[PDB]
């Protein structure tokens, strides 16, 4: 049996619950894979044990969900000492860690194309929704929530859901923009802040940079009887899915977990086989780097997922 060890950087995090799940799934249709599979706690320095034990139980590869992306290089070190290959998934590493070592990969996706789709939806349903303008002033007034600061995820998503209206000829006024830490309840504690205070009654359109959040908005929305402001989030939690059947949510954009999954997984055995990482699938591996493509999804195209 092929040992493969796996660190989850929090294991409640919405998105990566999906995945976790996801990758579990996929060892367990290979009957010659024993998964170890580890929740890291948030905490670089619990991961980094973890890694020590997976290297002491004999794993030949390992597929590491960093905690700090700055950590790669702490990682690579321990790998690289009983020459065990390490797919990072999902918090990229920079480029100089990635070349560091020659049997390290990354899978995860483009992150400033969810930013892009996330405009271009949002933009899509603002023309067809013209009273949503509630100041009639032609200009969308949003909030942003915000996710992890550094993320690259969380940084591309705000810089580009923006950039994306405005190129389009949307303008925009930020109203308040705040991270809530990519969590459901710390989201609906800041958006409920939002609604009790003087710009209220101005904002438009919610935007979040992860579903988990745009949830929390959504129970804030409702509480203050304002369900009818849209909110917008990126990953398609199956969860999030339900609220745009419901209306609740306006939008949001597919983050592939079961692929990113079948490619994390497809790479380490590879790697633990010896074998080239991408052998016998159709992965583009782009100088060590699969990303995954996002999708749109609305009310106009739920049934697909
Ligand atoms: C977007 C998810 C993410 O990267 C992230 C990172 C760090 C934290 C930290 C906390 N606390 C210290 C409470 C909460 C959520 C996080 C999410
Ligand atoms: O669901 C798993 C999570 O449970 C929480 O109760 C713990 O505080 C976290 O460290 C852990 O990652
Ligand atoms: O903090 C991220 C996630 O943590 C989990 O424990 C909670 O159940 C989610 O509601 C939250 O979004
Ligand atoms: O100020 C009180 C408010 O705090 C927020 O964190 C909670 O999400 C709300 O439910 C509550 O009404
Ligand atoms: O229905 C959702 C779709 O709407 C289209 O207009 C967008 O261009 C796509 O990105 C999106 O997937
Ligand atoms: O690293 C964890 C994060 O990954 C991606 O950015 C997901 O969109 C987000 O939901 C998740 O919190
Ligand atoms: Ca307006």
């Amino acid at each position: 049996a092929t040992r493969i060890g796996v660190t989850i950087y929090k294991y409640d995090d919405n998105f990566m619950s999906v995945v976790r799940k996801a990758i579990e799934q996929d060892a367990k249709a290979a009957p010659d894979v024993q998964l170890l599979m580890n929740d890291s706690q948030n905490d670089q320095s619990k991961q980094n044990d973890q890694i020590d034990v997976l290297l002491a139980k004999g794993v030949k590869a390992l597929a590491i969900n960093l905690v700090d992306p700055a950590a790669a290089g702490t990682v690579i070190e321990k790998a690289r000492g009983q020459n065990v290959p390490v797919v990072f998934f999902n918090k990229e590493p920079s480029r100089k860690a990635l070349d560091s070592y020659d049997k390290a990969y990354y899978v995860g996706t483009d992150s400033k194309e969810s930013g892009i789709i996330q405009g271009d939806l949002i933009a899509k349903h603002w023309a067809a929704n013209q009273g949503w303008d509630l100041n009639k002033d032609g200009q969308i007034q949003f909030v942003l929530l915000k996710g992890e600061p550094g993320h690259p995820d969380a940084e591309a998503r705000t810089t580009y859901v923006i950039k994306e209206l405005n190129d389009k000829g949307i303008k925009t006024e930020q109203l308040q923009l705040d991270t809530a830490m990519c969590d459901t309840a710390q989201a609906k504690d800041k958006m409920d802040a939002w609604l009790s205070g003087p710009n209220a009654n101005k904002i438009e359109v919610v935007i979040a940079n992860n579903d988990a959040m745009a949830m929390g908005a959504v129970e804030a929305l409702k509480a203050h009887n304002k369900s009818s402001i849209p909110v917008f989030g990126v990953d398609a939690l199956p969860e999030a899915l339900a609220l745009v059947k419901s209306g609740a949510l306006a939008g949001t954009v597919l983050n592939d977990a079961n692929n990113q999954a079948k490619a994390t997984f497809d790479l380490a055995k590879n790697l633990a086989d010896g074998k080239g990482a991408a052998d016998g699938t159709n992965w583009k591996i782009d100088n060590k780097v699969v990303r995954v493509p996002y999708v749109g999804v609305d009310k106009d195209n739920l049934a697909e997922f």
